[PDB]
């Protein structure tokens, strides 16, 4: 069921979601961190506004300085929210990955590597996620979707 939207994206990356991000919807995204990489990003975005900045319904933050963490967080109106951060993390820097942010009805779930990774409860109504941005030290192979629609 898999569509890639892109190979080998100049990274900062901001996309169109070509379709609504409907419960059972996947999101696959394959990379490799930089060896001096101290993060990274993929935000599920309300539009590509810059000035001023789209709201992030769903902003997944790998950081790699000490044993390293991931921060997930919402960004409304320019404000971020409570940060909601997992100790036990996948990522090191020069290694590859898979990421699979698996689209539910209340959450997404996401899956690194082919391992539970964390769970993130909807602060913004899914179904108001149109753009997929990722920003900062990665290397992306690919991105792609898996529409519940199709
Ligand atoms: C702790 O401080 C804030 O925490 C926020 C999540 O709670 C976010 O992770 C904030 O980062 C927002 C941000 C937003 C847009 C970005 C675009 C590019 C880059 C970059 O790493 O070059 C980094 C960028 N970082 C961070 O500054
Ligand atoms: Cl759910």
């Amino acid at each position: 069921n898999l569509q890639n939207i892109i190979y080998n994206p100049v990274i900062p990356f901001v996309g169109t979601i070509p379709d609504q991000l409907d419960p059972g919807t996947l999101i696959v995204i394959r990379g490799h961190v930089p060896s001096d990489a101290d993060r990274f990003q993929v935000d599920l975005q309300n539009g590509s506004s810059m000035k001023p900045r789209a709201d992030v319904a769903f902003h997944f933050n790998p950081r790699f300085k000490r044993a390293g963490c991931i921060v997930c967080n919402t960004l409304i109106n320019e404000k971020w929210g409570r940060e909601e951060i997992t100790y036990d993390t996948p990522f090191k820097r020069e290694k590859s990955f898979e990421i699979v942010i698996m689209v539910l009805k209340d959450k997404f779930q996401v899956a690194v590597n082919g391992k539970h990774t964390l769970l993130y409860g909807h602060r913004i109504g899914p179904e108001k996620i149109d753009t997929l941005g990722i920003y900062g030290k990665v290397n992306i192979h690919s991105i792609g979707f898996s529409f519940s629609s199709d």
